[PDB]
């Protein structure tokens, strides 16, 4: 089994899915048989590390996966590319947190809220974390959450990064009643006096330093993308996709399926042009990130504005409950939403390490 | 005494103020002299309340009374305006710490430093502050100061402000030892264990609001400017003024558009202070829109000013580089100003719409 | 020992002079430890003729040298790039000018400054010259100059070029307080009533002409290169390696396009270079198109590369201004070498077309 076949395989999945979209919206999370059928296949697998069973892909195969998945229903796509990438995220930390997720079950999966919803402060070996994290989707399908906050020292924020924490120490509070991505389950996460120890905490100055303790042991080169492109990509290509769907949701009923294309072939184009330097073990541009970045919005406003086109020339029928445009309409137009409220957009603007961030050039 | 008759006295010492200008540098601080002189043509009363015997002033009165200053010395143009806008700020906070810092002495001086390098931690009564707060320009000649942070509650975020804080409890580390700007004396603030009661802190939610305590009591349309307006200004202005003074000294030591470059920033830079207060005067609301095109501004009026200041420092002589010559002073006191404003934490706190850090609505800040 | 090791030498130095560059601008002028150390590893010898000991060298060669000692350390590729290429120039002064100079010792270094501050008056066997010449980079470490100006003959001027001068005969004046380029010790030459033999000038017609006295024992196709290119050339590539330095210095430390337009604008300037002594190398002529390409481009590879170091100066955090910050160091030094540029008579000598001054058709000069 390899990356290829786990496409293939997901490819094999696309109509039990499609035809469960009305019933995923309906449930406001991902139907259990959704993920089974998604952990079967090897879709969790793609980004994990090789010690773990993991196939530690190809970037650009994990997302076209995710954008396959969001063309059928854009909740599910969602869910599996947030969820999926984790596992990524995970390699990163040191090895003693991968073995606490993975070692006795490696398909344990985590879950997350990057947004500073709360902050650690430090005590002895670690951190005591509080906060009420919101929009964590997939949040019932996962057994560990990350949440994003500063450490707190002796009064002040010295460092900020993603806090590793088990479900038995959260409690996840049922708010998802929401305009589009309904099924994604995007649940908020309530966290009181949990001690973290410092070995489930990573810096995001780490990350873009290349000094993450994960990767003295996984050394597959996927593992040094930045996280300036894999995070917002993480999200940009199920939209993408939730615009395939829109399109043959119109069929099955003008420049709009190559405008799609288009906006697919620049999003990904930036991911493999970013692999194909690291797998020739060559150092990413700055220039290159910083293109990624602006490409985020172009290829998701282009998939947008096709969405559009295409809801509005789908006959009257288009507006009805009943019809998948609308659902597309609905899902990828959220998407965009939470995009747009992404606090990184600013983090990248910092240059003074306020709130404990890193150089906001590193976050690009 | 009127806002007029203090612009006119700050005439009348400009000449005093170009003199010492080498020896403001040498300083790396205000001379005594000049923050006196200041002090008795009544320059800090300007954006200061009635009840406390102040002008209460037209805002674009006092910014042109900053460009004048920093069309001669940079550094005390830059003090000037960052110490007297905060006699506007601190009217905003409720009666009892305006109170605390003037009903003694209504003369009595406020730095700051809005960076949040530190934070407040929730106790009975109050604040527990701790931090460390570089850039607090003319802090050798205040009593007190204002330092930005979050307040955190039950181990997060929960609010953002200014905490205002006397002398006597921080210490001043001397380390203003720079390329430009070097007569500011922007040295820093380090404040240990310090316990600050709630009415002197002051959230920036409150403010944008239009419900800072101070506004029971300090009634003047000025009070009701924007914090996106006015704290930037506070720094574009002098750097406008910083424009002004390259080209005087080059014409002083004998480009197309220098000199109509330097005077449209200004009246763009002015304008929209003028446009803002008008309406506050009229008892009318200051739409979004104004706002943002006055942050807009911010950028558009340094930029052309200090491109403008970049060709005539270029075009001065092959003696422009010496340490005697008027010329290089403002070039370098323009663009570390410059490096100031690129480094203003604001600029991103308009991106946050979702409560980050305790911060309010990003579009609130504009 | 070739061109390419003493390029490979250079690199073993660049450590030490990054370490003493605080040092050197304090000194004022360069440490005797890093002249003597570039003299060792023979940079001095790279455009000198074989005659000498010298390696005539491929003159791209010489200003990439230049470019890595500047992304350093300012004022040492700033000294090195003016003070190497008169090495260059003195290969065109007729061969009893060069014996004077290198006969005896073939390591003596000589300073210039070619703006007209002066002049020779025609008398019996020479000139008499007189003047005072500033910006003469490195001064204090030649023991002859070049000083610039025209001929006086029969009470007008009949022709303008250089007065290759011994030490003994001129005082330099210490005036060398600046904002940038510190280190350089671009000191003042104060020369009077000073007879210089008719061997020891050299005319700018001449050189243009392919004429120079020297050509005639020194035929290496670098003799034949451009002095409108050579010359700001000499200027250009060491503000280039400045541009290398904020760069590294800001990576250190913790834009869109400020490495690829600073590499842009090296491989323009450096391909000016490259294609000019391609040709030279294959007996062809070089042609007016492509010194007259080789002039713009050192105003646009000099404006990108100052352009970069601004934005870096300005996202380098709030403390780029600290006088211990490399980064304001590379600044400043970019931005006095552009002052210079600016500053460079040249620039109007190429549009006089009528023998004015005694100079040369302006078209030669490009």
């Amino acid at each position: 089994r390899d990356a290829q076949s786990v496409l293939a395989a997901i490819d094999n999945l696309l109509p039990e899915i499609r035809d469960r979209a009305q019933a995923t919206e309906d449930l406001r999370r991902l139907p259990d048989e959704t993920v089974k059928a998604l952990d079967d296949v090897g879709f969790f697998t793609l980004l994990q590390p090789q010690q773990w069973g993991g196939l530690q892909c190809d970037p650009a195969l994990f997302f076209e996966a995710t954008r396959r998945l969001a063309s059928v229903c854009g909740s599910t796509g969602w869910v599996s590319s947030i969820v999926g990438v984790h596992n990524w995220h995970l390699a990163l930390f040191d090895q003693r947190a991968q073995e606490e997720v993975w070692g006795e079950d490696p398909s344990t999966r985590i879950s997350s809220s990057y947004a500073p919803m709360g902050a650690g402060v430090v005590v002895d070996g670690g951190y005591l974390v509080n906060g009420s994290w919101n929009w964590s989707s997939g949040c019932d399908h996962a057994s560990w959450t990350f949440v994003g906050g500063p450490v707190i020292k002796d009064g002040r924020p010295v460092d900020f990064g993603s806090f590793l924490i088990p479900r038995s120490e959260y409690e996840i509070k049922d708010v998802w009643y929401v305009v589009g991505l309904r099924g994604t389950g995007s649940n908020t996460l309530v966290v009181k006096d949990v001690f973290v120890p410092r070995h489930r905490f990573l810096s995001y100055k780490a990350m873009n330093d290349h000094t993450a303790g994960g990767l003295a042991t996984n050394s597959a080169p996927v593992y040094k993308m930045p996280w300036g492109t894999m995070h917002p990509t993480t999200i940009s290509a199920p939209i993408v996709g939730m615009a395939y769907g829109a399109y043959a949701a119109h069929v099955e009923h003008a420049e709009a399926a190559s405008d799609i294309d288009a906006a697919w072939r620049q999003l990904i184009g930036n991911v493999s042009d970013e692999y194909a330097l690291l797998a020739a073990g060559k150092e990413i541009p700055f220039e290159l990130r910083a293109r990624a970045r602006r490409d985020q919005v172009r290829a998701t406003g282009r998939s947008i504005a096709s969405i559009d086109r295409l809801f509005e020339a789908s006959g009257a029928t288009a507006l009805s409950n009943e019809a998948p445009i609308q659902r597309f309409w609905r899902d990828a137009h959220a998407g965009r939403v939470h995009a747009a409220n992404d606090p990184e957009r600013a983090y990248v603007i910092f240059g003074n390490h306020e709130f404990g961030l890193p150089p906001g050039d590193t976050m690009v």
